[PDB]
């Protein structure tokens, strides 16, 4: 617990740590909206992880994502020396200088490319499932969740299937830090990791992703070795932490719910209006900004320097945002959230991330159509930068599938 600062008044103190919350137990997303209870102000401050602001509504998280001039992406991310230590771009950037960094990640990650992928996407989740089908069982987090997403990524960026367990390890001390490696070592290892990989792609220019970036333009200059590396690093994260935890909350949800699982087995079609839903309510980012002056906002005078932590999963969780927020509805008329962020940094990799989750809610349901939590499992969230699931024990009867 820090010091309370004094500018900051004794009736906003809430302290929520966003590395391991009070009611983690209930849910990582019922955990973090307790700062949505009756009691609880639009914008508190807390004591743990050194002290930070924390916005608690809908509202604020968007009006100041939008306001990058008092709400800066320079340190981004709690603890302070997390923050500090984040280079990579773009995101640690503010426009305008942040714009023409976008368009060269924009032609790795963005639809083009979901296009050049689309054949290996739909076959690498036709074939784990398959192999998957027959047991009657698996540990969805291991046994598809990571290879699925992650197999795709090391495709498209051309590097070799068992440099995984070294990467996934890094990328994830970066959101979920269990207390051996700072945030500045993991990411120093990440690029030390890409330093030769780059330079040798810059001499020897090829299709995949690294050396796209690499041998880059921006806004018609060449872009640099180390411009080259911040923009790589973050792909990787972005490639091996995000849709991978994704896939288990939704998979679990199904797991519990029947009616559900009916529901698109019936209708396959409405899949991805499905997965819109599934996005707001297993939303599990929150990052935020740093604040570039003085200001006041919504009645509190915040301080040059002081974070602010904006959670992208609340705003869809907002009660003042969608009618009874924590109930799945695959018909709900308006889905609003801020899943993928909002404003200037809006998500690169989101239709990525969607097609990928269609296909596999798709490509699930037509081989295994009936599935359930493993008898005597309770499962476990964690909770930080992106949020997960521990470990997701499933069973089914295989005379109730198909081989398609
Ligand atoms: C469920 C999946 C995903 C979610 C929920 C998600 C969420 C986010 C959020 C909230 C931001 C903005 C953060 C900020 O404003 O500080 C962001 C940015 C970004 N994400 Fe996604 N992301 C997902 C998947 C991916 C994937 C699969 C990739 C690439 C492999 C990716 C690459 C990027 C990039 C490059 C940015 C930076 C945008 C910028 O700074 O201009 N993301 N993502
Ligand atoms: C907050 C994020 C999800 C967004 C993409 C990866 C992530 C950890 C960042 O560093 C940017
Ligand atoms: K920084």
């Amino acid at each position: 617990l820090a010091p309370l600062p004094p500018h900051v008044p004794e009736h906003l103190v809430f302290d929520f740590d966003m590395y391991n919350p009070s009611n983690l137990s209930a849910g990582v997303q019922e955990a973090w909206a307790v700062l949505q209870e009756s009691n609880v102000p639009d914008l508190v401050w807390t004591r743990c992880n050194g002290g930070h602001w924390i916005a608690t509504r809908g509202q604020l998280i968007r009006e100041a994502y939008e306001d990058y001039r008092h709400f800066s992406s320079e340190c981004p991310f709690i603890p302070r020396e997390a923050g500090e230590a984040y280079d990579f771009i773009p995101t640690s950037m503010d426009p305008p200088e942040q714009r023409q960094f976008r368009a060269l990640a924009n032609q790795v990650v963005g639809m083009p490319v979901v296009d050049k992928l689309e054949n290996r996407i739909q076959e690498l989740a036709c074939s784990l499932i398959e192999s998957l089908r027959p047991q009657g069982q698996c540990n969805f987090t291991e046994d598809y969740a990571e290879p699925f997403p992650i197999r795709i990524f090391m495709l498209l960026a051309g590097l070799p299937e068992e440099d995984i367990p070294h990467l996934k390890y890094l990328t994830d001390q970066m959101t979920r830090p269990d207390g051996s490696m700072t945030f500045a070592e993991a990411k120093e290892a990440l690029y030390d990791y890409l330093i030769p990989i780059i330079e040798q792609r810059r001499q020897k220019p090829g299709t995949d992703a690294i050396s796209i970036v690499a041998n880059g333009q921006v806004n018609g200059r060449p872009i640099t070795s180390d411009e080259a590396k911040r923009m790589c690093g973050l792909l990787l994260v972005g490639g091996l932490d995000t849709v991978v935890n994704f896939l288990s909350f939704s998979m679990e949800f199904l797991a519990k719910s029947p009616e559900h699982r009916q529901e698109l087995i019936q209708r396959p079609e409405r899949i991805p209006a499905a997965c819109e839903e599934l996005l707001r309510r297993f939303s599990l980012v929150a990052d935020g900004r740093i604040l570039t002056s003085d200001y006041e906002f919504h009645g509190v005078q915040l301080k040059k320097g002081d974070q602010i932590l904006l959670p992208q999963m609340l705003s869809g969780l907002d009660e003042r945002e969608n009618a009874c927020p924590m109930h799945v509805d695959f018909s709900r008329q308006k889905v609003s959230h801020t899943t993928f962020g909002h404003g200037s940094h809006l998500c690169l990799g989101q239709h990525l991330a969607r097609r990928e989750i269609i296909v596999t809610l798709k490509e699930w349901l037509t081989r295994i159509p009936d599935f359930s939590i493993a008898p005597g499992a309770q499962i476990q969230h964690k909770s930080g930068i992106v949020s997960g699931v521990q470990a997701l024990p499933l069973v089914w009867d295989p005379a109730t599938t198909k081989a398609v």
